[PDB]
């Protein structure tokens, strides 16, 4: 009886678990847009990633997780909120059984048909697993998804689903370039907070972008064909993998622009 997001083992029956659920800097949270306040000390945030070493993808039973060659210094998250550098280690998106939910933010209660989270962590603690027992140990990129017109650079994503439609399936995935997942700006809303799934670890500056991206209506429902169910098991469509809002209690989200 592991967490997962079903009556049965969803959102509400985690702090069984990992008592954390019930934290004071919990994610997602609601981005209410009047209260956010400009912060003319923030930083434009600096995305590099021309450097990016795609290795794979994976069905995690919870999600399919684009992962990184994380050993160089190279695809890097730095300035925003930040300080220092942050070294991105994957990718992996949460999204809905239907286009009007999946986002985990929402933006004065709009939730978004899904959302992209870019992983980055301090290189200051060394590695990942160290980085996330820190406050300010990993930078999470969050990006909205609307259904209108296709997001060329989500195809190569979209057709390798096929290949790993079960928990536990994973496929090659060189070459990939996340540059082709970002919206046109970079004005971005920033809070602290957590991982949005066990073990909720407290351990995220959010950074979280204005501008979505569009997808096509094709590109999302073949995100709905995937399964949390391993292979020769029952069948369960991966859909709603998504934390609802949590609350803000004593944060404040600051706004990089106007
Ligand atoms: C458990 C967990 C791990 C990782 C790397 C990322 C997240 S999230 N959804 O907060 O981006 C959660
Ligand atoms: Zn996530």
């Amino acid at each position: 009886h592991h967490w997962g997001y079903g009556k049965h083992n969803g959102p509400e029956h985690w702090h069984k678990d990992f008592p954390i659920a019930k934290g004071e800097r919990q994610s997602p949270v609601d981005i209410d847009t009047h209260t956010a306040k400009y912060d003319p000390s923030l930083k434009p945030l600096s995305v590099s990633y021309d450097q990016a070493t795609s290795l794979r993808i994976l069905n995690n039973g919870h999600a399919f997780n684009v992962e990184f060659d994380d050993s160089q210094d190279k695809a890097v998250l730095k300035g925003g909120p930040l300080d220092g550098t942050y070294r991105l280690i994957q990718f992996h998106f949460h999204w809905g059984s239907l286009d009007g939910q999946g986002s985990e933010h929402t933006v004065d209660k709009k939730k978004y048909a899904a959302e992209l989270h870019l992983v980055h962590w301090n290189t200051k603690y060394g590695d990942f697993g160290k980085a996330v027992q820190q406050p300010d140990g990993l930078a999470v990129l969050g990006i909205f998804l609307k259904v209108g017109s296709a997001k060329p650079g989500l195809q190569k994503v979209v057709d390798v689903l096929d290949s790993i439609k079960t928990k536990g399936k994973s496929a090659d995935f060189t070459n990939f370039d996340p540059r082709g997942l970002l919206p046109e700006s970079l004005d971005y809303w920033t809070y602290p907070g957590s991982l949005t799934t066990p073990p909720l670890l407290e351990c995220v500056t959010w950074i979280v972008l204005k501008e979505p991206i569009s997808v096509s209506s094709e590109q999302v429902l073949k995100f709905r064909k995937l399964n949390f169910n391993g292979e020769g098991e029952p069948e369960e469509l991966m859909v709603d993998n998504w934390r609802p809002a949590q609350p803000l209690k004593n944060r404040q989200i600051k706004a990089s622009f106007k």
